[PDB]
């Protein structure tokens, strides 16, 4: 935290490996004032970031677990996700860069003995792959060994720095002159005071970019901060102390480098001459080192910019310096990898491997990113990426903190004495400007990537992900989309038939379920209703098991539908309950499907009264109605007639009245399935005998505007003609036993006799509906000579006004329309509202 | 007798008018009877040849026909030109198939491409697409005009009479020409269509002239330039490629030729002016594409057989015997071009000359006329399309300021406003006269339009709503998807930075539209897709078996009108959001049973109100004679599959002391039924009362106040889950939870060890614990007196009555208490008053209070008595008070 987090492992991330290896080179190629200015700017950015980070962090009682968790809990998830993503990418890239640097340093140290294995560049790649793999192996080695090694590494770094200070001030010596050291010289400081450049990066902004990579203490105050036993007043003090120590130490090291170093070397130990014999001038006249040809032809084997590492030859204890620098770099790399792995795990903390169940997947992904970026093996190019990504993360964090302070977040009131919104705004602006100037295209691309991640990771749908399992995820998705459907409004183009099918137990009547499932499959909603008769105190354990078994039987058949059971005294009341309550939001039924009463004659008229009352209630609630009739009745698994292909047969529609199109829509959706996609479809309409031609061409035109693709049309001009004499008689015998026989008295004086049997007919009444009933039986004749071999028959259902059409007269009509056929007859009626259109709004 | 079917009843027969939503020559409009009346008691228009095909054909033909195609065929050979043409045709034909498929679904109105794309895909993408489309057309007009000016200036200089210089004459001529075009477009579509036919005639005459010229034997000038009439040897020569220069690669020729044929929407853009668009768009577009492709192939093949690749052009170079050494087949007909073909420096031939197709023909002014006509036709088409698209887009009022445009004029609504806007933009652009750095932007915009059209088709097909029924059935969705992908690929393959800019503009406009929240509804594939996903995921959840590991609190809240008691809604929504189902109930009494549109409107308004406060709940209403029956209905039937409630949340009836006793009877009956259904129960209570937007204490900050929990009965831990889930939020995060864990008062409490173990398993962070053993103690007799006073009015004073005859008096007054019951329920009535003593000494400054809800056996308690215990328990307290008792099921499965 302070060394392994601030100034040892964050040393190589602030003032360490990336400073103990190639800091003196930048300082020499820049000068004292320029290096001081770069250090000042970096320190300012880091200090503002650290102030904001600590002030935000110290808000509320702290429960350990991760800085990502803390930031998310303080600023919400919207910004927390983006912050975590940016930190993950930056940590992986930094691990890659530090590992490459350490491998290169180790390879050079080994090469100091003059023994090449493979090549200058390739060998570095091999060593780096080996080191990264070793870290991956040591991913889960131990816990307290880490702290022990941190203490040991801090001690070793301190000892190496002491040795470096002891050996740095080299007095006059041939061994020193071999490297160029000449101790203190005012002319040396004068030379350092001026600028000088060499290389493609010979621009001060290049020095700024190089220095930015080694400032991971402020982040160390953000990512290496949440390890304080007393979280109250532990964090900010550590941040300030680490930052100040780093700054002072860096300034001192730069001062020593500029004081006791030279900018040129010789390359030959005994390269000296006498006065007047051979070129010799400059301050080298003290040690006779001329490089005029060497200066001209970039001939500096050793020197400030000539050689990358001057301190290694400047310190007396070379092995100690090498060992300490290598240890510091390894510690920094391990810390960064640990941080990225923690980010991944804490993201997935709530598959698990081993006790901790740690996410090996995230650490493996971090290793993948680091290995992908580490093959290049060049610090000069790599470091700018680290600087840019880290600066983007820090700027986003500070700006978000300032925004939260400004907007008065619901639960934002951090207790930081020195916190101020204006400082956050200033830091955001300055950081943005510096990131833009450092490298235009790269920084802009990173900003665009960050914006994409911030916009496109907050519309996922299941934003919680509770209880990782199958049932849990399924429930989460179902809830998310069901709630989402609430904001979307309704339009005619997207009408859908939601069906409530009265099946009772589904294993008693499978024809209805087959027929409805045919045309509703993955297009709209289907519910199967079951009413339980009798009074009982519900609850009980067995009802749930019964429902579960019914749903299992349903599932085994590959039928998408929901089962549902209710308790009521009688069928009508349970049906009312189902019609009024069942559904969710906009997924609620609007059509009722009911079977035919095969034996309505040998039964108590009370049952018939209730049956007709069901239809009356359905019409009251604005539903559509469908009555299905089979010749044989409806009451491994059984096999039905809708599970075997139909063939070339026809579908016959008798559209006699306008309902809104429901009579036409149901057959259209049914022929769109590969079971009824070979049947030709016929439409019958009534008309006139003296205008048959002007009626055929008109209905055909209307059919083409709905774009339903139906084949033929036929007109019927004789629907008013008198029925046969032997057929109109069969209608009288059918209703004979329902004649109250009081058709000579006041309608006031016929309501009393109906209070015990409100299902009779009045001789007055039969005189008003005489015409209508005749048209009912005449229709049956028309269907028998037209549709004796069809695969389906559809007819519009007639309506009777409540209070003027007893339950017995109504039941006498539907039985007449459908008789003597081999019927899959369907009688349909819409709610008197358009469900089709020929318009695009 | 013989009379129309329908004259003797109330029901009407089907007819066109019942579905037509417009006026008519017949002013009185017709409607069919509503279900309540049957139930219940007591203008110049163009065809397809002149309105679609001619426009598209003119728009496709350009200037590469005369000045570039022969050079391309000389550089690449016949076969490679044919392949390039074929690829371009595949892309264009697929796009045309998609547009035809989308164009026939209902009646299309004015608006062209924008109308189709938007109304069939949704306003959000349609707005940005329309904006960019109009801009692109308004710039293409200027591009074509500058091209025409270039041709005129080049000819005039050829005749040797220049005015100022290459750069200023272009400006002047272009300005004058654009002015003339603007003048033409304002005179009406009749004059506009006449000029199109005139230009078509001129181009046809040019084609015929070239064809006739390509036949006559060659003269001396033509012979010394490479023209020799159809010769099999030249044709044989001219099939292999011969690349030359920096621009000699297959990619280069494809990039040159591809933009030349992409103007295929020139006829659909005037869709508002057609006779029958659904029979006029597809046929015209396909025929135009076919004819243009035939013409391109014919030109390529014919020219590739008459001209040699090189020719000196000097008449003296003829082959006489003695001088020169002939090479190539040019010396088979008696001509010698050894010199230049050796040094590679002559200026004639197919691969070195640009105006070859005018040399071959018999009269060059005809070719000049052809170029003029092509350029001018393109400019006119672009102008008209841009004006119409802009008028239609500005009609819909989707942007803040551009609405000024959209005012029509006499008879046909003619947007002179948009005409002037586009003319001014075109002038401001033609002033520059240098546009080679502005062309790729426009091309990529057009390609984006292609991609959007194709994706609209594919998405509509894949969703497959019952309202998707097109008459044109000669397409396929996979091909459309491939077309959109290849469109974007080509975009990024032409010029990458322009593609980046185009896609960025599309994205930014889409974001602004989505943020603006349009106020219109037309019916799109997106809404149908949302229904699709809801249904599919519900079915998926239902498919899986049932198991205990997915407990969640699913609540039905009795709230009546949602905006009456908002505190209950806010409290439940606080801990329900993103985690479980919430439902709002409302019982309307109603005589009888019916549903009129008033109920539908009221419900839609309630749903809008609920969705306007960031609340996730379903609103449901029922009709019943009293409250108990409606609550029974909702408890029995609400839900779907697995998502159904298992907790009931109700508010306190603070006016129970002054009310007809049957009301409190039904309240307690509601509680008893809920208990009997295996539910959990929550009773909410506040000191004031529960009955733009109004505020509430549940939507404000809390600070550091504490929460007190009084756990006296082990019911499954629901008494602890609700307070716990309310402490993971950003508004209760600083509150401290105090637990007064009389661990199990009547539940075999644990003294010290197990008390902190159960709460430990709840990962609650419990920060404090206390012990209350003094329940039995005698409460201050002063407080007991307050209890006898309220129970007095319900006394039956039946001490001397037998237990058999006591039931007699209750057949009319079931609420009243008995005497034997007072002495029977005495010890259990002292705990309530005594417990109220303790609470009034700790949680007097506590944000919330939670206590275990007492219970009662049916019949063993008089109803009015049980309502006395509730009042005494929670009374004289400032904060909101919650009483809970769980279903007695393990709620510990919720954790992960
Ligand atoms: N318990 C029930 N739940 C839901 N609907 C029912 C129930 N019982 C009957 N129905 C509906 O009533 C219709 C037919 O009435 P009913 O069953 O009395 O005639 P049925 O089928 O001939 O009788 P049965 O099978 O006894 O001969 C069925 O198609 C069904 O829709
Ligand atoms: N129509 C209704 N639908 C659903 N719940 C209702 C309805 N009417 C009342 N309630 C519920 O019954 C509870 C008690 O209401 P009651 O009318 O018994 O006393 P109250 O004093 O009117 O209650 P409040 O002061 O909360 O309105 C309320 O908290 C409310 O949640
Ligand atoms: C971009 C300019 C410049 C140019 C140069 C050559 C060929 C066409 C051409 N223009 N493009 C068009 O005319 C064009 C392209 C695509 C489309 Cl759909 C259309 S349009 N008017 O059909 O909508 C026009």
């Amino acid at each position: 935290g302070w060394v392994k987090g601030v100034m040892i492992r964050c040393m190589l991330n602030i003032w360490g490996v990336i400073l103990y290896l190639r800091l003196p080179w930048i300082t020499a190629q820049a000068g004292i004032v320029l290096t001081w200015i770069i250090i000042l700017l970096s320190v300012t950015v880091t200090s503002i970031t650290g102030l904001s980070i600590s002030a935000i962090s110290t808000n509320g009682k702290v429960k350990s677990g991760g800085t990502y968790f803390l930031i998310s809990r303080s600023l919400g998830p919207e910004l927390g996700g983006s912050i975590g993503l940016i930190f993950a990418f930056a940590n992986a890239v930094g691990v890659a860069m530090h590992t490459v640097g350490f491998a290169e340093t180790v390879r050079d140290l080994l090469q100091e003995y003059g023994a090449p294995i493979v090549d200058p560049i390739n060998d570095i790649r091999i060593i780096a792959v080996v080191s990264v793999t070793v870290l991956l192996a040591i991913s889960l080695a131990g816990m307290e060994w880490e702290s022990k090694a941190q203490v040991l590494f801090f001690l070793v770094i301190m000892v190496s720095f002491a040795n470096y200070l002891v050996g740095t001030l080299i007095p006059p010596s041939e061994d020193k002159a071999s490297k160029g050291f000449f101790s203190y010289r005012a002319d040396i400081f004068v030379q350092n005071l001026v600028p000088d450049w060499r290389g493609p990066d010979g621009t001060f902004f290049g020095m700024f970019s190089i220095f930015f990579p080694s400032a991971t203490g402020i982040l160390a105050g953000a990512n290496i901060s949440g390890d304080l036993k007393d979280p109250a007043i532990a964090i900010p003090k550590g941040t300030l102390m680490a930052i100040f120590w780093t700054t002072i130490s860096y300034l001192a090291i730069s001062a020593t480098i500029g004081s006791c170093v030279v900018r040129d070397a010789s390359g030959v130990l005994n390269d000296t001459v006498t006065p007047g014999w051979g070129a010799c001038e400059g301050l080298a006249c003290s040690y006779g080192w001329n490089f005029t040809e060497c200066t001209q032809q970039h001939s500096c084997h050793y020197g400030l910019i000539n050689y990358y590492q001057t301190m290694s030859m400047v310190s007396g204890f070379a092995p100690l310096i090498t060992a300490g620098i290598f240890g510091a770099t390894l510690s920094s790399a391990l810390a960064c990898l640990v941080s990225a792995a923690k980010v991944f795990q804490c993201l997935c903390e709530d598959k698990g491997y081993g006790k901790n169940k740690e996410p090996v997947r995230g650490y493996l992904l971090a290793y993948a990113i680091a290995v992908a970026f580490i093959i290049i093996a060049e610090l000069n190019t790599i470091a700018p990426i680290i600087s840019n990504f880290f600066l983007c993360s820090y700027a986003l964090i500070n700006f978000s903190c300032f925004h939260a302070s400004i907007t008065n977040s619901p639960g934002w009131r951090p207790s930081f004495q020195y916190y101020n919104k204006w400082a956050a705004l200033f830091g955001a602006i300055i950081s943005v400007v510096i990131m833009f100037l450092l490298t235009w295209w790269a920084a802009l691309i990173a900003i665009g990537v960050v914006l994409f991640l911030l916009l496109y990771v907050i519309y996922k749908k299941p934003e919680v992900n509770w209880g990782s399992s199958v049932q849990a995820g399924s429930y989460n998705l179902a809830l998310s989309y069901s709630v989402g459907l609430n904001e979307v409004e309704d339009h005619i183009k997207n009408y859908r038939p939601q069906c409530l099918v009265l099946t009772g137990p589904p294993n008693f009547r499978p024809a209805l379920v087959d027929f409805v499932g045919t045309f509703t499959r993955n297009l709209s909603l289907m519910i199967c209703g079951h009413v339980l008769i009798g009074p009982h105190k519900q609850r009980m354990p067995e009802l749930q098991l019964i429902a579960n078994g019914h749903t299992k039987w349903l599932n085994k058949r590959k039928i998408k539908a929901f089962y549902s059971d209710v308790i009521a005294e009688d069928l009508r009341r349970g049906v009312q309950i189902l019609m009024q309550a069942a559904g969710l939001g906009r997924m609620k039924p609007n059509i009722l499907v009911v079977g035919f009463k095969k034996n309505w004659q040998s039964a108590h008229p009370a049952t018939v009264e209730d049956y007709i009352g069901i239809l009356h209630d359905a019409f009251d609630f604005n539903y559509g109605v469908c009555v299905m009739r089979m010749r044989e009745g409806l009451n491994e698994q059984a096999t039905t007639i809708f599970q075997s292909e139909q063939g070339k047969k026809t579908i016959d529609i008798y559209w006699l009245f306008d309902d809104g199109g429901l009579t036409l829509l149901i057959p259209y959706l049914l022929g769109r399935k590969r079971r009824w996609s070979k049947c030709k479809i016929r439409v019958f309409v009534g008309g006139q005998i003296n205008r048959m031609d002007q009626e055929r061409k008109a209905i055909i035109s209307l059919l083409s505007k709905f774009r339903l693709g139906f084949h033929e049309v036929h007109i019927l001009p004789d629907i008013n003609q008198n029925p046969r004499a032997e057929h109109t008689k069969r209608f009288e015998d059918m209703i004979a036993p329902f004649r109250l026989n009081d058709g000579f008295k006041d309608e006031a004086t016929v309501n009393e006799m109906r209070r015990d049997c409100p299902w009779k007919i009045s001789d007055e009444e039969i005189t008003k509906n005489r015409v209508k009933s005749l048209r009912q039986v005449r229709l049956n004749e028309i269907v028998l000579d037209y549709s004796r071999d069809a695969a389906l028959i559809v007819i519009t259902l007639p309506i009777g006004r409540k209070g003027k059409c007893p339950s017995s007269l109504y039941m006498a009509w539907l039985e007449t329309l459908s008789q003597d056929l081999r019927p899959p007859v369907i009688l349909i009626r819409g709610n008197q509202e358009n469900v089709l259109t020929f318009y695009c709004q």
